[PDB]
């Protein structure tokens, strides 16, 4: 699990979104595994605005941050899961690293701030849902 909190926005894996998230829906994209909901408290996180392909992500199944190289956000075929059928996930970034289902919502960070959140894994790869394109998260 895990979320990004920026201004009055909460960014979560669409597949981990609660009833409060859906009751306070701002925007959801099933093909990206993202849902944003509205919050009352002000969030302290900064979204990266950049095209970094290096950063650090939190891996809850190792209680460890790992530095990774990651591919630019693209449309990648992702196999069926405990939460989805096999489909093209959009705006997805892969790196070589450890990811289990419960690692979803781990944050990937570069020097500019938050890049995205763990969304996919398996076969020694970790997939991160990019958020850097969502400029509206910052006003
Ligand atoms: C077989 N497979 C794809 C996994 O166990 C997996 C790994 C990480 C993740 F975030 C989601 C899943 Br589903
Ligand atoms: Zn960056």
């Amino acid at each position: 699990s895990g979320a990004i909190y920026v201004g009055n926005y909460r960014v979560v894996n669409r597949h981990l979104a609660t009833h409060n998230d859906w009751a306070n829906l701002v925007w959801e994209d099933s093909s990206r595994d993202l849902l944003v909901s509205s919050t009352t408290a002000q969030g302290c996180d900064t979204i990266a605005r950049c095209d970094c392909q290096t950063g650090v992500y939190y891996c809850s199944s190792r209680r460890k941050h790992y530095p990774v190289s990651f591919s630019k956000p693209s449309l990648i075929f992702v196999e069926a899961s405990e939460y989805y059928p096999a489909r093209y996930q959009s705006h997805l970034m892969l790196a070589v690293g450890h990811s289990e289902p419960g690692d979803c919502g781990g944050i990937l960070r570069c020097q500019h701030g938050v890049v995205g959140i763990v969304s996919t894994g398996g076969n020694g790869l970790v997939g991160f849902a990019d958020v850097r394109d969502l400029l509206w998260l910052d006003e």
